[PDB]
């Protein structure tokens, strides 16, 4: 079947990927698993999927893993550190690399897979949010096939014509009859909150998305629409879309995952149950399909589907992201880094809900760095933006 | 430059297709126009599009047209009759044939295109409602490309993978990751009417689709969901779908035109403004795209989108169509034919709204014909079913 390396196997996307393989043991062979510190989950995955290699970024973790796998009678070879992670991404015999490491740490292993011309199941945000120019250049250079895993981008990918799907990132949209890309977002828990009350929203209220339940960081990003802002940045790189070829639409029910508008009037959309196994199984099977374990969407048990235009007075972060894109990878990197700092401060009750957007702006205004030319440059912008952001939080809470 | 024949150029689909040509004069050349009796419309189209040929099915119409064009200095050659219509569909240099003749009259001209291996932009309902097996067998033999123009089928086509699109009729759904085809219908004006009030609904009520504005016959078919039943028949042929691979959903807003359900849980859908130029331009440009004149769908000005399962007590015609399919082309042809007669009788106030389903069933029960083996056989089932249906109407309008 297809030989796969899973980068970030022990996290949420990694576990969902392995559930797809579990459903399709004849179509997929796990060659390598890479993770950080979750030795316990990693052991269980090595014992189920029999990979050739298992890598832990953390050395103490790698040593403990080796001792457990030995105790358990497994001969999976245990490696450690960043170079081994990149090596697994570049293994000559692997076909697909699930790029699911979180944060800047996913950058070099992902680039290693790109440079190796692998099919990349891309689920690491920083890759296009921070390194969109560098990675799209590298993809063109190696002819690597990117298959986006995030629900929105995968929905768009499924709704795009074949010549774009092949050649993803270099194809011309207009030449292929595409007018625009329609990014849909829930609008978050404060979609209908009076604007006066936004300054007093609590972390528990912000993380209380009506319908979904997910991590606190992403819940807050959904409340600010920073999440859609970051997906805007990725979509422009992934789909070769100009600002006029992008539309953002609030869709509270999140049944339509995103859409593509065509020259003749047609709009194609992908819909489905809210379950990451669907987009993951799509990318793993492309251009064919596999069972993912996700149940068929029941159209008779849906809330009525509604749409609205995002109000930038309600979602300044969405506008900030759009503007940042225009300023370049230094601005997008700085925004993403600043946002991690301000959201964490919000969750720690150091700042108010509305201070997230205000301090994100403040960081971008204060900085002005030059366009990154390599991953080290991006890492540098990221580090500097966090420091500026932390000082801003301290001043404010000071 | 794609060379085309337009069968039924003077009708609604015909006019919409020439608007697409008008918007894209450098991508499409009109070689031949074919119609029935609308000499006036035909004259204008010939002056504007300069086809090599124009045919009218009606002989006097063809004669009237021949002179007017010679007068206005048109170089188009005017022919007449069905054989001429079929020859246009088979012209060696023609790339695409827009199959937009209404009724049993569209069968032989559409078939001529299929036998010629043409790309067919299929609009004519009778082609697959009555000759589904014959026509799909024919397209498989000549490797003709079918491109469905009807909104539902076109939406499904656009939501299907490339291996199915390019082998439409022959490809296996399952092997291509497709679990089912989701056909959406508005549910008509009586979607929420008390069942016991259906018997008293008037033609004007049935034809007053709250949200849509179309011909009287189609409006009644929308009210009974016979329209969806006919499309179910077409879809099973066109997409090679078994009964378990078909779903019918009521979607009152008709924004989603139909959908395709995949193995991984994904559902692909096509949405757009309710303008036939969209699906027409889709088929004309496929696998590429062209401007159609249709404005982008404004998602901020929509009614909330809803869905529901059809209740067969409310829509017995839908269920009759599904059952007819299982009995073969003799049954689907008889149902289509009986429904023409019973809808016309309802509209003429000879029978009740609810007598349409009742009499359609009664015709089907009285018919006992073999599977048709060629178009002529289908025409005979049609002729016979019409007469059975007329007598049922008269029995009901006269006696008990
Ligand atoms: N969750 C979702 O619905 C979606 C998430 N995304 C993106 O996908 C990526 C992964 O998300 P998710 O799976 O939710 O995140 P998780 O935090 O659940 O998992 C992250 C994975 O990365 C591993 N990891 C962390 N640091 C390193 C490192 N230095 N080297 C190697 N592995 C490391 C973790 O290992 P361990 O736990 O063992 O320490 C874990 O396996 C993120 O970038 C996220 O933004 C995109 C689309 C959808
Ligand atoms: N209207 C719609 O939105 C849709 C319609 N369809 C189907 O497409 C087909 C065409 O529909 P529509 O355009 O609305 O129908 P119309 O009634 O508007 O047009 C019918 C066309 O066929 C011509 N015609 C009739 N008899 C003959 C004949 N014997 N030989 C040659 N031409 C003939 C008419 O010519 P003339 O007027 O000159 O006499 C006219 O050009 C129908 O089967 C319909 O069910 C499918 C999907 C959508
Ligand atoms: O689209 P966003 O807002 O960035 C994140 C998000 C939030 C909610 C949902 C959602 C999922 C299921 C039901 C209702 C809402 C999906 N994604
Ligand atoms: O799907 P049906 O019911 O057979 C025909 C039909 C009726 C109404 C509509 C419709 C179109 C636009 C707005 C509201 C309803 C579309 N098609």
């Amino acid at each position: 079947g297809k030989q796969l390396t899973i980068l970030g196997s022990t996290g949420s996307i990694g576990c969902s990927t392995l559930d797809v393989v579990r459903h399709n043991p004849e179509h997929f062979r796990v060659v390598a698993l890479v993770a950080g510190k979750n030795v316990t989950r990693m052991v269980e995955q090595c014992l189920e999927f029999s990979p050739r290699y298992a890598v832990m970024d953390d050395e103490a973790s790698a040593k403990l893993l080796k001792t457990m796998l030995q105790q358990q009678g497994s001969r999976t070879e245990v490696l450690s550190g960043q170079q081994a992670a990149c090596d697994m991404a570049a293994l000559e015999d692997v076909d697909q690399v699930m790029a699911a490491i979180v944060g800047a740490a996913g950058l070099l292993p992902t680039l290693a897979a790109i440079r190796a011309g692998k099919t990349i199941l891309l689920a690491n945000k920083e890759s296009l949010v921070t390194c969109g120019r560098l990675f799209m250049d590298a993809v063109k250079q190696s002819k690597a096939q990117l298959l986006p895993v995030d629900s929105e981008h995968n929905a768009i990918f499924q709704s795009l014509p074949q010549p774009i799907q092949h050649n993803l990132g270099y194809a011309d949209l207009e030449q292929n009859g595409v007018v625009s890309i329609l990014l849909t977002g829930s609008g978050g828990p404060f979609r209908e909150t009076p604007l006066r009350d936004l300054a007093t929203m609590t972390p528990d209220q912000a993380c209380r998305h009506p319908n979904w339940s997910m991590g606190r960081k992403i819940s807050v990003d959904s409340a600010t629409m920073m999440n859609k802002g970051l997906e805007y940045i990725e979509a422009r790189w992934l789909f070769n879309a100009s600002a006029s070829q992008m539309e953002v639409l609030i869709h509270p029910q999140s049944v339509i995952h995103s859409m593509v508008r065509y020259q003749d009037g047609s709009v194609l959309a992908q819909l489905g149950e809210p379950d990451m196994r669907t987009p993951i199984a799509h990318t793993m099977a492309w251009p064919n399909r596999v069972n993912s374990g996700v149940k068929p969407l029941d159209f008779c048990k849906l809330s009525a589907l509604t749409f609205a235009a995002p109000d930038y007075d309600r979602y300044p972060c969405l506008k900030l992201a759009m503007e940042a894109f225009e300023q370049g990878q230094a601005a997008t990197t700085a925004l993403n880094a600043a946002n991690e700092i301000t959201v964490a401060a919000f969750l720690a009750q150091q700042i108010r809900f509305t201070d997230i957007a205000a301090l994100n702006l403040s960081v971008l205004e204060k900085m002005d760095m030059r366009e990154p030319q390599c991953v080290d440059d991006v890492l540098s912008v990221d580090a500097n933006a966090r420091e500026v952001a932390r000082k801003e939080v301290m001043r404010l809470a000071s």
